[PDB]
C-alpha cells in the first residue's frame, strides 16, 4: 500500500518517522507522498491538521493516522512506543469517518474551503457587524468580535473556549458560536451556540465593512470585497484508520479531566 | 377523526375550545379524549406539556397541535385567530416528528419516564455528587447543584438558561448541561455542554447520598434509594400535525430576537 | 488570652486539637469557649464557617485562625505541621479584616443574618420570580432558579460556580449573581454579575409566591410569607489573626491553578 | 468659564453645538478649546471617549458632560431637548469622579496610557501566551485570544461582552477578563473575572512572541519588542459635571433592560 509520513520536524518526530519507514521496508509498502492511501502524521494536532490540508483533494482515497510525540491529541491519538505495533497492523483495519465543514466565500465582480476543526470570521481592523441568515431567513444582526463555525471533532478546540458544546463526531452537524457579542436594549443576538444539521445553510452577509479576516483551521486570510460567507456541512468526510477502540468520550476525558 | 382539546382553563382558552368543538361539529369528527388521533392544546407550552404527558402511551397514534392564547410558544405555535382555518384543514396534512428523552431510574431491593423538554437531577437536601458514566466508561465525578438532560426541542428551555446549545430537532440527540459545577485543584468537571447521539447511554451513579429530586418536564419527584439514573434518546417520537411552514429557526428568532 | 478550638471531629483533627491545648498549657492561655479572644478552627472551610457562626455575636472581640487537616482552605489556610509554631506565636500578631453580608428578611403581620460566604434565595417548590430593587429603584424582574449574594471572600465559593467575579476581600462590596435566568422576547434580566459598594441596598420583592428557601452560608431555611429580602454590606467585619504573609491571590492560585 | 464642545460631526450634532454656543453667548462664558474648564461632548459614547482622550492631560481641571443625539449613552447621558436647560445651569453644580486605568508598556533597549473604558491585549498574528503576575507573584500562564482590563465605568462595555461583572464606579478597582482561554489537562487559567483594588499591580509578561496588539479604549496599536505590560488603578480620575440625579444602576437599567 502506498503511504507517507509527515513529521512535526523536531528530533523525536523525525527519528520516529525514519524508524517507521525502515520498518515498513520489511513489508509490501511503497512510500509515495503524491498518491498515498495511508497518511501518518507524527507530532501534535497542528501537524495532523497540516497533513489533512496537504491531501484534502484525495480525502475519499486516504485513511489518516496520528501519532502524538508530545501530549495526547484528539487526532494524533496513538503513542510513539506503539509505532512498531502500528507498522505491523497497517501492513496487513476498520475505517472511521468524521464530518467536515464547507466554507464558501463570494466576492464582487468564489472560493471554497474545507475545515477539520472550524472556520472563523472577524473584521479586518474595525467593528464586526454581519447579518446572519439561516436557510434564506434573516435570523439576527451580529455585533461583536466574530463568529466560529465548528465541526463535531472541532468542538473540543476553539469552539470549546467560546462556550460551545462538545458533540460526538458521529453527529453530522456544525456548530456556530459567538465571540464577545454586544447585547443591549438596541443590539440583540441569540447568545447560545447553535447546532445545525446537514443541508442547513448559514450565510453571513456584510452590513457595512466588506473586509474580513477568515480562518480555516490553521490558515488565516484577509478577504476583500466579500459579499457572502456560506457555511454548511460538507459532503466530504475524513477517514481514519482504526486499529483499536479509543472512544471519543474517553479521548475527551483523557484530554480534559485527567 | 377522533380528537380532543385541552385548555389552559382560563376564559380565553375555554371559549376558544368550545368554538372549535362547535366548528368541528360541522364535519366528520368525533370528540374522544380516550383514543383521540388528534390532540389540540390551547394555552401555552405548559399546557402543551400536560397534553403530551396525558397521552404519552399513545404517541405513535397521535398528532399534536398547539394554539397559543398567551405569548408565542415553541410547541403551541399557532394563533387563536387561525382557529377556524385550523378546523377546516384538520377536517380533511403532513406529520413532523421530534426526538424524546428516556429516563430510567433504578433502586435497591425500576421506573422509566419520557421527556419532551428535559429531565434534571438535584439532591434532596444536601450536596449533590454523582459519578457520570458514558457507555460504561467513567467520565467524571460531578459536584454542583445538579445536571440537566435536554431533548433537541427542549434545548430552548431550561437547557438554554444553563448555557446549553440550541439544536435543530431533526438531530436525534440529547444534551447534558451542568448546574453550578465546582471546579478547583481538587474537583474537576468538563464544564462544557455535551451532545450525545442515539444509542449512547449516560448513567448517573450516587457516590454518597442516594436520595435525589428528579424532574421530567413539569413533574418533580423525590426518589429514594437510587442506584442509577440512565439517560438515552428514546425510540419513541412525538408527532406534530403540520399545516404550513414555520421553521424551527424562525420559531427561535420570533421567541428570542424579536 | 482566652481561646477555644473547634474540630471537624475526625481523628486527625481531634488529636491535633488535644496537642495544641496541651501546648497552650505551657503558656499563659485560658481555654474558654464562652468568651474566647482567639478561635481556632481545625478542619476545612465548613468547619471554619461553623466557628464563625458560633461566635457571630462577638466578632469585634475575636480573632479567627483556621488549620486545614484536609485540603487547603481559603479560611483554614495553615497546615497541621505548623501547629506548634502557631501555638508559640499566638501565645505572645497583626489582624486582618474581611467584609460581611447582612441579610434582612421581612414578613407579614423581621430577621437578620450575617454571611461570611453568601446568602442565596430560591423558591420553595415552584417558579422563582422576584422584583429586584436597588436603592428603591426597580431594576429588573428576575425569573430563574434563584439569586446569590456573595461577600468578597465568598466570591471563590458558590459565586464562582455561577460565573461570578473573584474580588479581593479588601474591597468592601457584595456581588449578586444569577442562577439559570430565563431570557427571551418577554422576560429580561441583566445577565451579568453585579458588584455593589457599601451603603447600597438590594431588595428582593415577591411577585406571586411568597415562600422562599433562603440560605446563609451552610444554613438553609424555608421562610414563609416573605415581604422583602434586603441585602447590604454589613458594618461588622470578621477579624483574622495574621502570622505571616499569604496573599489572597496566592491563596486563589494555590486552590484553583496548582 | 472657559468651555468647548466637540461634535460627532453629523448634522444633528453640529446644529445642536452651534445652538448651545449661541446660547452660551448670552452668558459669561468663553469658548476655548485649549484650556477649557468644561468639555461638552455631543454624539455618542465614542464621541465622549475622544473628548476624554483629547484632554487627558488636564483631567484635574476639566468637568465633562455628554449629550446623546443618538441612543442613550453611559457617558453621554443627557438628551438634546435638555440642551437649553443645560446651558443655563452650567452658566451659573456638583462634580462626580470615576476611576481610570493606567497601562504601562515597557520595551527592550516606556509608554503609559490612560483608559476610561478598558485596555486589551492580543497577539499580532500568532498564538497569544502571557504569564500573568499579580504584585510580583506568578498567578497563571494564559493561553487564548487575549485579555481585557476594565475600569468600573468600562465594565458595561467590552468587559460585559466577555462575561465580566458590572461594578459601581464608586469602587476604585479594575477588572481582568479572559478572551477565549484554553483549558485542558495541560493548560490552566482561573476562568473567572478578577477584580483588583487600588495599588495592586497586574503585569503581563511575554513567553515567546514579544509583539502585541494593545488597545486603550478606541485606539489600537501594534507594539513591538514588549517586555512587560503593567495595569493598575490610576491616581487620576475623570470628573463629570452633575446637574441632576441619574444613578449608575438606573443608567444600566435604561441601557440593558428597557
Ligand atoms: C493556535 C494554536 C494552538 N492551540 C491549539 C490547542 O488546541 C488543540 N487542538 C487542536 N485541535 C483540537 C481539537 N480538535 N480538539 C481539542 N484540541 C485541539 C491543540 O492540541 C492545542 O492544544
Ligand atoms: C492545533 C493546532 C493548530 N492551531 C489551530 C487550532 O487552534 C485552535 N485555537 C485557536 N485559538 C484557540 C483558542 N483561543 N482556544 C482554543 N483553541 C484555539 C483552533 O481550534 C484551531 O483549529
Ligand atoms: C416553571 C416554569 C415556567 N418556565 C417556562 C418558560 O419556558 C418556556 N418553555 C417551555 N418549553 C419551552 C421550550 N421548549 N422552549 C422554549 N421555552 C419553553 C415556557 O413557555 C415559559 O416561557
Ligand atoms: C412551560 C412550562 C412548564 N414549565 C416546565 C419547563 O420550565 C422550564 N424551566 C424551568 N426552569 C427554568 C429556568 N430556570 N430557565 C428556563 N427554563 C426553565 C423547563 O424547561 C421545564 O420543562
Ligand atoms: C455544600 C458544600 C460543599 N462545597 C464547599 C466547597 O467549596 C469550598 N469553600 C467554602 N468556602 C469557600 C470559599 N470561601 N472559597 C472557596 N471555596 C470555599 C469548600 O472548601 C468546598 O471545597
Ligand atoms: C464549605 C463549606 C460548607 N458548604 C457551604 C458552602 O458551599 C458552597 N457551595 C454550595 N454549593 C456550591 C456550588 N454548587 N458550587 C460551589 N460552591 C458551592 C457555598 O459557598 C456555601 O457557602
Ligand atoms: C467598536 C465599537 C462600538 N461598540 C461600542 C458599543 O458599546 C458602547 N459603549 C461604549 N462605552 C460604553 C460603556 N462604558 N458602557 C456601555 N457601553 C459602552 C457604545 O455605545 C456602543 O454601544
Ligand atoms: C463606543 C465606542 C467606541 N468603541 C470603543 C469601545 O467599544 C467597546 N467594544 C469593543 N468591542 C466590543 C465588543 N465586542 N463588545 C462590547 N463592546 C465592545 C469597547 O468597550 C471599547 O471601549
Amino acid at each position: 500500500m502506498k503511504y507517507m509520513i509527515t513529521s512535526k520536524g523536531d528530533e523525536k518526530s523525525d527519528l520516529l518517522r525514519l524508524n517507521m519507514i525502515a520498518g515498513f521496508g520489511e513489508y509490501d509498502m511503497e512510500y509515495d507522498d503524491v498518491e498515498p492511501e495511508i497518511v501518518i502524521s507524527i507530532g501534535g494536532d497542528g501537524t495532523f491538521l497540516s497533513a489533512f490540508h496537504q491531501y484534502e483533494e484525495r480525502l475519499d482515497e486516504i485513511a489518516f493516522i496520528g501519532i502524538h510525540t508530545g501530549h495526547l491529541g484528539f487526532y494524533a491519538d496513538w503513542r510513539p512506543a506503539e509505532a512498531d505495533k502500528l507498522v505491523k497492523l497497517l501492513a496487513k483495519y476498520q475505517k472511521v469517518s468524521y464530518p467536515l465543514l464547507k466554507t464558501t466565500v463570494k466576492y464582487g465582480i468564489e472560493a471554497t474551503y474545507l475545515a477539520l476543526n472550524e472556520s472563523t470570521v472577524k473584521s479586518s481592523g474595525g467593528p464586526f457587524v454581519v447579518d446572519v441568515v439561516i436557510n434564506d431567513i434573516h435570523f439576527e444582526r451580529f455585533r461583536g468580535d466574530g463568529l466560529c463555525m465548528s465541526t463535531p471533532s472541532g468542538t473540543t478546540a476553539y469552539n470549546k473556549s467560546l462556550g460551545g458544546a462538545l458533540m460526538h463526531p458521529s453527529i453530522e452537524a456544525m456548530q456556530l458560536t459567538e465571540m464577545a457579542s454586544i447585547n443591549n436594549r438596541v443590539y440583540r443576538t441569540i447568545g447560545s451556540p447553535l447546532v445545525f444539521p446537514k443541508h442547513h445553510v448559514v450565510s453571513l452577509q456584510p452590513v457595512n465593512d466588506k473586509d474580513f479576516q477568515i480562518s480555516v483551521d490553521h490558515l488565516s486570510i484577509l478577504h476583500r470585497d466579500v459579499q457572502e460567507i456560506r457555511y454548511e456541512v460538507s459532503a466530504k468526510k475524513i477517514h481514519f484508520a482504526r486499529f483499536r477502540s479509543f472512544p471519543f468520550w474517553r479521548r475527551v476525558h483523557d484530554s480534559f479531566i485527567e
